[PDB]
This record gives C-alpha cells, sequence and structure tokens, in this order.
C-alpha cells in the first residue's frame, strides 16, 4: 500500500473487452428507394461500413494500450530491483571510500617509522663494527700480557732478561735475607787467600819458648787475616757492604 | 511526453434517439430496427474509443515517470562507476606500497637479527676479556705497588739484584777452595783480650793459640754459609 | 513489440452529410439534425479511435527503447557488484597487512632500542677494559724486557734467588750465636808480617796478640753485616 503515483495502476484487463456492433449489415433492399437520393443511399451504406471499421480500430487500440500497460508493470518491477541494488552499492562504495582513505594514511605513517628505524639500524651496525675492532685489539694485548708477565702464584721458577732493583729488601720464605748495602767499610789492603785452609789446625806449645811453635802461630794468623780479606773482597764485589 | 489530448473523451455532437422522432411509413421495419441498433453501436464505440485513449494516456504517463527514474539510475550508475574506478586505482596503489614496505621491513629484520647475534657474541668476548683482566690484576707483579709482593716460585735475574738503586748481589764468585775442619757458630767475644808478660808463659801463649783456632773456625762457618747461599763457589 | 498496424488509421471515407442529398420533407425536426450530428460524431469517434491507436503505438515504441536501457543498466549494475565485492576483499586484506606490518615494525623498534642500550653498555665495559689494559702494560714486570726493572716494594720469593742461572741467595742460615764486642771496619792489611823472637826475648808478641784481636773483630763486623742483611740468623 505504498506510493500510487498518478497515472499508475497495473494493466487494466477491461481494455481487451471488444465492442461488438449489434446492427445487421445494411442490405440495400431495406432502404427507402423512392424517398432517399442516390447520394444519400450511398452515404448511409458507407457510414454503415465506417461504424464497423471504427469498432475494429477502437478494439485494436484498446488491445495495444493493454500490451503497453502489461509491459509497464514488468518494467516497474525491474526498476524497483535496480533501485534497491543501486542504493546498496552506493552504501558499500561510501564505506570503501573511508577504509581506503584510512589505509592509505596508515601506510604513510608506517613508512615514516620504518625510515626512522632504518637510520637507527645503520648507526648500530657502525657502532658494533668499531666495537668489534677494539675488542679484537684488546684481546690481543691481553694474551700478549699473559705470556710476558711475572706471576705471584706460579710455582715453577721464573726468569728476567733484566737486572732487578727492589725497595728496602729481598726475602725467601718470608724471611728477610738481603737489605740495603752495609756502608762504613774501609777496604782491606793485602793479598787474599782462597786456597786450602784447615780450621782444625792445632798449635803445640811447650813450657819453654820454641821458635817452631811461635812461628806456626803468626803464620796461621797471616793466612787467617788474608782469607778474611778474601771474604770481604767477595762481599764488596757483590755490593753487600761498602 | 504524455499527450493530454488522449485523456479528453469525444464530445458527441449530440445523441438521444428515442424512436418517436423517426418517420413512420417511410422506413421499412428492418431499417427501423437497424437505425436504432446503429444508434446504440455508435454509443458503445464512442465509449470504447474513449476508454482506449484513456488507456493509452495512462501508459504514456507511466512512461514519463519511468523515463525520469531511468534518468536518475543512469546518473547514479555512471557516478558509481567513476567512484569505483577511482577506488580501483587507490586500492592497487595501497597494495603495491604495502608490498614495498614489506621488502624494507624484511631487510631491516635481517639486519636486526644479525646485529643481535653479533652483540650476543661480542658480549661473550668482553666478559671473557674482563675475566682475563681481573685474573692478571690479581696475579702480576706491580712495579708501582708499595706493599711487599710474594712470588710462589724461585727467582732468576740477569746481571744483578739492587735495593734502593745500589747493586747488592751479582754473579756468584768463583776461585774458592772449600775450607776443611769444624765450623764454630757459637759464643765469640771479639773483645777477648790477652795477657802478654815479660817471660815465656806457656799459659798466655796457649790462650792466643786457642783464640786463633776459634777465630779460624768461625771463618770457616761464615765461608760455609756464603757457599751454602751460592755467593761463592 | 511495437505493432505498426496500431498507427495505421481507419479511413472513414468522409463525405460529410449535407442538406443537399437529404430528403425534401419526409423526416422531422429531431431526426434531421440527429443524422447531421451523427455524421459528425461518427467522424469524431473515428478520429479518437485513430489517435488512441497512435497513442498506444507511441507508448510501445517507447517501451522498446526503455527495455534497451533497462538491460544496459542491468549489465552495468551486475559488473559494479562484482567490482565492489572484489574491492571489499582486497581492502580487508590491505587492512590486515598494514596491521601485520605494524606489529612487526613495533617489535623491531623494541629490539632496536634494546640493541642501542646493549651496544652503549658494551662500549662502557670495553672502554674500562682498554683502561685496565693500558694500566697493566705500564705497570707489569716483564720476563722479556732487558733494561733494568725497579719495584717500589720489597720482594719475597720461595726457595732462592739466582742470577745467570746460578743460585746466589737462599733461606736464612740459622744456628748462629751473635758475636759480641767492638766491630772493626777500619783500615786493615791482610799481609802484615810478624817478626818472631829467637829466645822468646823481645817481648812484643804483643804484635801477634794485638793482630789477633783486630782480626776476630773484623770477623765480628762482617758477621754483623751478614746478620743485618738477613743471610744468617
Ligand atoms: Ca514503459
Ligand atoms: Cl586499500
Ligand atoms: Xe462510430
Ligand atoms: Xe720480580
Ligand atoms: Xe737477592
Ligand atoms: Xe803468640
Ligand atoms: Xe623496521
Ligand atoms: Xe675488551
Ligand atoms: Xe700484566
Amino acid at each position: 500500500g505504498a506510493l500510487v503515483p498518478r497515472g499508475s495502476h497495473m494493466a487494466d484487463p477491461s481494455l481487451n473487452n471488444p465492442v461488438v456492433i449489434q446492427a445487421t449489415r445494411l442490405d440495400a433492399s431495406i432502404l427507402p428507394r423512392n424517398v432517399f437520393s442516390k447520394s444519400y443511399l450511398l452515404y448511409v451504406i458507407a457510414q454503415g461500413t465506417d461504424v464497423g471499421a471504427i469498432a475494429g480500430k477502437a478494439n485494436e487500440a484498446g488491445q495495444g494500450a493493454y500490451d503497453a500497460q502489461v509491459k509497464n508493470d514488468e518494467q516497474d518491477v525491474e526498476l524497483a530491483d535496480h533501485e534497491a541494488r543501486i542504493k546498496q552499492l552506493r552504501i558499500d562504495v561510501d564505506d570503501h571510500e573511508s577504509r581506503i582513505t584510512a589505509n592509505t594514511k596508515a601506510i604513510t605513517a608506517l613508512n615514516v617509522r620504518v625510515t626512522t628505524a632504518e637510520g637507527e639500524i645503520a648507526s648500530l651496525q657502525t657502532n658494533v663494527s668499531a666495537l668489534d675492532g677494539r675488542v679484537t685489539t684488546a684481546e690481543n694485548n691481553i694474551s700478549a700480557l699473559q705470556a710476558d708477565y711475572v706471576s705471584k702464584t706460579a710455582t715453577t721458577s721464573q726468569s728476567l732478561a733484566s737486572p732487578l732493583n727492589v725497595t728496602t729488601s729481598y726475602s725467601v720464605g718470608g724471611k728477610k735475607v738481603v737489605g740495603a748495602r752495609q756502608t762504613g767499610w774501609t777496604a782491606a789492603t793485602g793479598t787474599a787467600n782462597k786456597g786450602v785452609f784447615d780450621a782444625d789446625l792445632t798449635f803445640a806449645v811447650s813450657d819453654t819458648y820454641t821458635q817452631s811453635e811461635i812461628q806456626a802461630i803468626a803464620n796461621a794468623l797471616i793466612t787467617e787475616r788474608r782469607r778474611t780479606k778474601a771474604m770481604e773482597d767477595a762481599l764488596r764485589a757483590h755490593g753487600l757492604i761498602d
């Protein structure tokens, strides 16, 4: 019961109902021959022919009007279908317009973030590269130190290709053994002795003088002060005393 | 457009035949019936022609209404076609750009991944480095530390050992013959004095001799010690 | 569907009725005009039926044209529906992809920020290591260096000190009693002969005794020296 535009209505079937002339075809023999002119006699029969023909035309026009109407009804159904489909497409397309506009803007936004990221990556590679070179270098210096340093914990003897100077003292076993050079010494004149020497030499001594005895005493002293010159020579050569 | 003439019915120049206006005794009976029947036929035909025109008029009025709706469909469809083709271009472009971003992001993921492995490895190397370094700092001999330093091993040096800058111990001294006898490391008074009298006194001499023997035995003890250290051969 | 026959008029052979072929007094008042008027309304009904026909024909020709447009509109709507659905699919896909990329890029930037911190921290640890290393290089005692090396601290070793491979200093020799008295580090003379006697006559054996004292006093001084260094008790 929706819209009823003027002039609209489905096909009117009555348009097909034919008018049927009920008058019997005119036979000249029923006409007034004495009283009607010949021209009027011809006119009456002619007008009789026309009435019948015009009825044919009117019936045909009605039929043609009906076909047009029936076709209109069918095109109205199609127009309505077309109308529904267009309205839905317009809605679908309007929805797409927005989603496409948002996608395009999300793409532009992603590009900025990736371009930034790319920059950070480039620098990170630069920093890691350089770092690698420094680590390799430090690592070489380390192993180089490890093969050349003196260990406080090594148990096997270690040697130095150089002389050594220490502060205030040397010790072994935790006991001082050597210190600063002992000064205040005057060098011993004379000829040192390092040859044979028997510290268990006895000296006989009698009740009366005896040159033999006393000589062996002063000589054992000479050989003694001399070996003492020797020991001193050795201690000064090292540097333990002045 | 709809022809208005179609809706205007025929105006009959006038009818109203009643059969009392007809001439009697001039028209045969038949022609009489005919004239009345043709009267009603004309009537029925005038109406059929009017109804047909009205039917043709409605069809045309409906055709006009449909031409208007068709015009509207045509415009909306061509505009939808413009909008959809436009969308086609933009969707295609958005799609290709996403593909281009993926190649870049994928490339970036590959570098981030290798960076991670590299830093991870670099991490292992540095720790190992710090550990070797801490070990050294705790086990090397410092030329600068003041606190006494201990070596758990024997030491061997070249040329000499100094303290405060003065040479103290050099190379072992050779040219020695081992002194024989029994060493004396006990009591020894360097201030031991002696009595020398005018006349041979056996006791006084013996004293000297005895004190000489002790002195010689302490000399051997010192020599033994020096030799034991290695200062002399 | 347009039927052209609809446009073909019914020609009524019009010879319009007059009072020139009509009977001279036979039919009355009404019937006279009624036949004149009927001749006119028959001609009018004919015109109306003919135009109604023409109107039906025009509506049909128009219907045929509208059918052509309806089909064209039908085809274009069908194609647009396909295109719009194809677009629905692809747009949703592009939207998915963008989202998927967003999680990847978001993840990546989290990793990048993490690498920047680690690399930063690694730089700190590497710098410190390089500093500890340069400190060691300047402070360690080398086993290969030739120039003399100096320690600011005392040295302690185990079992012995050597020089040139030969032992020179070992553990402190113990068991010594310290010699007492005055130490003599003054002028000495290892070779100062002693003229003896003959007959004991010539007392002065004071020389032998006096030289025995100086000797055992210099022995005491050397002993002090050894004990001061630490080589003996
Ligand atoms: Ca139509
Ligand atoms: Cl899109
Ligand atoms: Xe008619
Ligand atoms: Xe050392
Ligand atoms: Xe030493
Ligand atoms: Xe003596
Ligand atoms: Xe990225
Ligand atoms: Xe390092
Ligand atoms: Xe070191």
